[PDB]
């Protein structure tokens, strides 16, 4: 109860430090190759890989491949995009059903921001999908290399 | 009951601590310098300066600038580090002759080269920091180090 | 009463703390960094020689990659492949040739030499590298390697 009492009042003053600190470090952590978004963060890794390189970087890192579920979840990634100057590889594929895109998961997609006329499975071999600098999604032949950029 | 839960916590904020104290040094290896509460950090690239001063403006921050000797030095890390001349924040665009901080306010501290600044070419507004520390007045379209502060 | 539910409180803000350090710390090691037990391994991303990448990581408050078991190797060697460039170990064997230790001056509890290594080609190989198959060759300090450190 007594020394209950100052116990509990040191770990606030502890606790405040940490959280003081922590804030700092979240900006310092996400400049230059983050993006905070809601509780989602997106990193590039600043370089390109093919899709199954880049999938396989992103899992091992306990996240995965750029999942944007909403407009505003998208328009964060495309802010990485844009400043890294690249098209980067998203997480979706329709690799087990054509024409029907999927997360790793197998779930549908909840959103999407196409450029018009895509998907078109150009040359009947595209089933990965990259995010343009202006944010437009089109699918593209998962052998290509893309600017890597996982979520956790 | 209460005791135990206490003691719970205790652990659990000890343990937040040595992880975090490890994660510090993780993230500025590198690329970072921490000098007293201010953090330095450099992008790994050279922007001309409205860039340079956008990119850290987004990211929560502003470019770097030193207020006292102890600063510079940590800055001054960087830049050697890298071997490449950073952009500071200051600059005297509003008023030739007389820099000041993104706010508007007048320098704290300097520490110009020799003959600095002398808005060479009469076009000279923003300052970078060479590998000696020094610093001196240059083009703010030149392209420099970005290095922003937390 | 009032001390539980500050207690039930302060608990809540370090449960929400450590899930955003969690994260944080994935977000944080890549993709240069590996986490191996209480260790984490991390590149510079670039090549210096060894005096020069020791002092990097001294600077840096750790010291260069000094894995100590399998599993400490196979961290370490992650990065190398995924760099694609040697690194430096920490370990030396400058005061008492053929026998390499840690900076401390402890001998080595773990080694993984290449067929034929340490072999101090030309009298003067007193520094380690490890290739991208994770195994070890002793080689002049003055060559510039992949810089890694460890936290
Ligand atoms: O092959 P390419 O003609 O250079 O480029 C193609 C076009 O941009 C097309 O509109 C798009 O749908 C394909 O995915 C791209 O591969
Ligand atoms: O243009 P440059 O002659 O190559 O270099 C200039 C000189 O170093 C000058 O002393 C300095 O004050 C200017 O800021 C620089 O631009
Ligand atoms: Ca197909
Ligand atoms: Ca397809
Ligand atoms: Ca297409
Ligand atoms: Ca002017
Ligand atoms: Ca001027
Ligand atoms: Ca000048
Ligand atoms: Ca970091
Ligand atoms: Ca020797
Ligand atoms: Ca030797
Ligand atoms: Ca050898």
């Amino acid at each position: 109860v007594a020394s209950l009492r100052q116990q509990v009042e040191a770990l606030q003053g502890q606790v405040q430090h940490l959280q003081a600190a922590f804030s700092q470090y979240k900006k310092v952590e996400l400049f230059p190759n983050g993006q905070s978004v809601g509780e989602k963060i997106f990193k590039t890794a600043g370089f390109v890989k093919p899709f199954t390189e880049a999938q396989l970087l992103c899992t091992q890192a306990g996240g995965q491949l750029a999942s944007p579920r909403s407009a505003a979840e998208n328009a964060a990634l495309q802010q990485l995009v844009v400043a890294k100057n690249e098209a980067a590889f998203l997480s979706m594929t329709d690799s087990k059903t054509e024409g029907k895109f999927t997360y790793p998961t197998g779930e549908s997609l909840v959103y999407s921001n196409w450029a018009p006329g895509e998907p078109n499975d150009d040359g009947g071999s595209e089933d990965c999908v990259e995010i343009f600098t202006n944010g437009k999604w089109n699918d593209r032949a998962c052998g290509e290399k893309r600017l890597v950029v996982c979520e956790f």
